[PDB]
């Protein structure tokens, strides 16, 4: 017997200042946060319909640099899917992606963890990471790549919905 | 790709005057039709969420007594699930159920066709078919039984939703 | 920030066989359960809009009788509000309401716990508890009374929504 | 250009205690009001979909007996459609219906006002107005009749939606 | 009696690679398809509210270059409205528009077929078709012009909804 | 007690041609209006969910230059919140903001009126008002600033929803 909607536990990771919170707040509140208030840990929920199925997204917005690795391991174990976010004007955030990805694979003991690579701030003019390089990296991981802007809303729904679709594929 | 919601083709059958149209119109328009205007053939649509899945119900409301058996065979072949309706104050409509069920099995060439047995007009005081007898009949067919009233709306959503759940079970 | 809908933890209590599960399943699935499958402990969720506010109902469906429990107290203490259910054809279930109310006050350590008194099975002809008696009891507790039928769906939404309104009043 | 949903101004009238408020509160809040708190004047709104069209119902719930005639005239002039409610266990409320209908026609200076006749409290056992008599009355007016219960919710949505359908028909005359 | 939502049969036409599929998938799935998988024929559905009316969009996504004339004629006869798509960085796709428009008018035997002219890929910097020229072309046909991006979602809803509004105008 | 969704009366003001109508039509119809059809007065409605609460937005779209100051005063008195719109490629529309804000404060006799400063046409390349200047102005008023495009839809929902959030904050003071 159906006891209520399917729930998906999504975790947003990536370097400090890439726009993890801004992405999440744009999804939840349709609001662009212009201030940079560094996150410790925040949890959000939203019910959405994706491919005809109603679901409850439970979204954990994480800190760029996480002071306890015990707390990091805990959300990595609990998370069913991960948005790995870099900023397209910050080369270092892009180079950091491989470390977030390795950390997640180690904790989950798997090569095939649902993830989406997200290149955020695509509205800004000062691009330093080429779309082709990000696509190549994503292809090497076997995951989707989506360019986003928390400010214009480009790709924001798509990033979260795509991650849910990755989780569903992995669940069969 | 997901190309849009799942569609379910439902057919409502049963003897003249049992309330096939009234059930359908109550589901679609939240309206009780007090007049008895015999049906030839009418089709209705409604999008609903059942157990977290969005679907489009395509509902064929049939005539009690069908003049062309060619037209009957066509909707029976197209239908994915059947509400077999009798009126709880009309013993003959209940005895007719066996015949509707055999006709559907013959046309679809199957023993295992999604169906729900519906005892309608349960608001009326002159009951001639006992709940126990209908439950026994349904149990003998391996299908659900639901008591309904198109007038009070008791069981109306339940009858259609239960049929969708039967179709989904059969599809795996 | 708003971080997603408000959640309300509702607990359904009352004597064995009064229709606690049937009420809950009618709310969640729009389905009347005719069988009596005794509950140990089950949990349901549903997102609804009540007085213009979207919320997530977390509903705990309990057993009629765990004769001693440390375990019972623990799950009951999660509740923010309680539906106290009796059946209108079972005087003993009505007399038991006093004991469910005392148990709730003890576990929550409070005299003022959000609750609604629910008289279920109002469709049956074998009424033994009068509406006036139940209303008097509810008035003596300072809580709402609602007559329900899990079978006809009378009062089902109203019972749960009323409880949410009681919780909101208590929260201010 | 579409500027937002169509609005329909509905007025609920009828004798004191027939269930006008209980009907309206059942529609708006899915709540049965057991208490009898006589109304002075209350307004409610609800967005609904009727025959595939989204609309905003603005519902005026009136007093059974309206002491000052200026107030009554004002809402009758503003209302686009009227639910005329009686209780099926109260013959006097049923006999009053003709007078509510005449009062509406007088104030609006029209013979053709969208209305629905509503027989409420159909859950109660001591029925004194037969369904056939109400149907005959409604037929004599050329309007729909619906039996309702604010308690069980039978017919509640149907009554309000039917009234919207009557208003739409009148707007394409 | 209203028998369920109004259905609109929409057909998306235009040169190879202009983004017919990408537009449709963005509308249906909120997903940007970065890959170029040439279409043979795909059908999609979505229920939406446009100017307060609920409707069911049935969307036929066509091939740039259609190998069978019999298949082309069939969907052109069935389609109620047409999105004629070009890409704003592809002058040839813009010059092709009048051929798609003539083909539709010939098959439907009408001068007054509901259509919208869509300039897609408006996010790209390498624009070769001026907005003014497209507007002039649309004005010459008496139809709306909309600039879209399947990637950013600019204008995507607007293009489909505008076409529905054109169909509704033609239906009176 | 609950009588239907909460209503918010929003007024969109600012100089001629800044995109007041285009913003509103984008919100209501998901349609970009390319033509410049000067407004006299138009009213729009939309039901939305903001922070889990259902609300009915009643939006008054005003004329850039208002011929009767009696009519201006009336909508300013009725409005609960104001979107003050300039175009980011029109310096003069930005300098005019101060005047719309003063006019609103005068008519409402209050220093603390819910408002959002909206820099529209942010899709255009020919920017003449720097985001820093707009942010400073908004900070000086203690109100939010949002960059919008009626064409791309950037910030459109956010502008209206932010204004509702400002109204709600003011209603709990
Ligand atoms: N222009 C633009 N700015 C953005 C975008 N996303 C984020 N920003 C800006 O970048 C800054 C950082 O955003 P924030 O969401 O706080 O980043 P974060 O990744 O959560 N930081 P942390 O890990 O410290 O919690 C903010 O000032 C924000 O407005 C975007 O897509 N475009
Ligand atoms: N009291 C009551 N009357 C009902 C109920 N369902 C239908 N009716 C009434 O029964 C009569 C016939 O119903 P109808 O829907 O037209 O039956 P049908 O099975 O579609 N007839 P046909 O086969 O001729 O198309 C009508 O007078 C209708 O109002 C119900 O549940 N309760
Ligand atoms: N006629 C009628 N039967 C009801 C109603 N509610 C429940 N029932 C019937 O009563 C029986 C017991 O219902 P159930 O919901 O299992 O009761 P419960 O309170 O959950 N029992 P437990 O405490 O053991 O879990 C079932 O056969 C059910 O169909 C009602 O409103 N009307
Ligand atoms: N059993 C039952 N009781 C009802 C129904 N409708 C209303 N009542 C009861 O009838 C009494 C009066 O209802 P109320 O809605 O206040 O009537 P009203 O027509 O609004 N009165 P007034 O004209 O003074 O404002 C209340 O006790 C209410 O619970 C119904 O459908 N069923
Ligand atoms: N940047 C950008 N790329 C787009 C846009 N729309 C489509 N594309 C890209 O253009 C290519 C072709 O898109 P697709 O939808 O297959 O085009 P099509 O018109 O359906 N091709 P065909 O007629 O072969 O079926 C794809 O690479 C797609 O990513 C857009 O608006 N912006
Ligand atoms: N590129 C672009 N153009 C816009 C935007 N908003 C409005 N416009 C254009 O600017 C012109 C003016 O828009 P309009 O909405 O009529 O402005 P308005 O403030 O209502 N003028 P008025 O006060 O005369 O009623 C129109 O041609 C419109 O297409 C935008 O965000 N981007
Ligand atoms: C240690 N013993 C020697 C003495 C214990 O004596 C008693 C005597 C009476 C009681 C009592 O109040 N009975 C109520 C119980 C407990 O909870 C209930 C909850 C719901 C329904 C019935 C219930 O019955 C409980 C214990
Ligand atoms: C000094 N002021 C407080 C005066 C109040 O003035 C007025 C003036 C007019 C009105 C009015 O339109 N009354 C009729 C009512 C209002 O709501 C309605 C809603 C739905 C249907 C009819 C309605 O008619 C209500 C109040
Ligand atoms: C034995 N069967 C496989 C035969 C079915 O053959 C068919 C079925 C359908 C068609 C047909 O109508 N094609 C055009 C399409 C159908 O769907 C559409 C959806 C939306 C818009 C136009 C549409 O036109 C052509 C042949
Ligand atoms: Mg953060
Ligand atoms: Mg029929
Ligand atoms: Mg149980
Ligand atoms: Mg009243
Ligand atoms: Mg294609
Ligand atoms: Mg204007």
């Amino acid at each position: 017997a159906f006891q209520g909607m399917t729930e998906y536990k999504l975790v947003v990771v990536g370097a400090g200042g890439v726009g993890k919170s801004a992405l999440t707040i744009q999804l939840i509140q349709n609001h662009f946060v212009d201030e940079y208030d560094p996150t410790i840990e925040d949890s959000y929920r939203k019910q959405v319909v994706i491919d005809g199925e109603t679901c409850l997204l439970d979204i954990l917005d994480t800190a760029g640099h996480e002071e306890y690795s015990a707390m990091r391991d805990q959300y990595m174990r609990t998370g069913e899917g991960f948005l790995c976010v870099f900023a397209i004007n910050n080369t270092k955030s892009f180079e950091d992606i491989h470390h977030y990805r390795e950390q997640i694979k180690r904790v989950k003991d798997s090569e095939d963890v649902p993830m989406v690579l997200v290149g955020n701030k695509c509205d800004l003019p000062s691009r330093t990471v080429d779309t082709k390089q990000a696509q190549d990296l994503a292809r090497s991981y076997g995951i989707p790549f989506i360019e986003t802007s928390a400010k214009t809303r480009q790709g924001v729904d798509d990033a979260f919905y795509t991650l849910v679709r990755e989780i569903r594929k992995h669940k069969e």
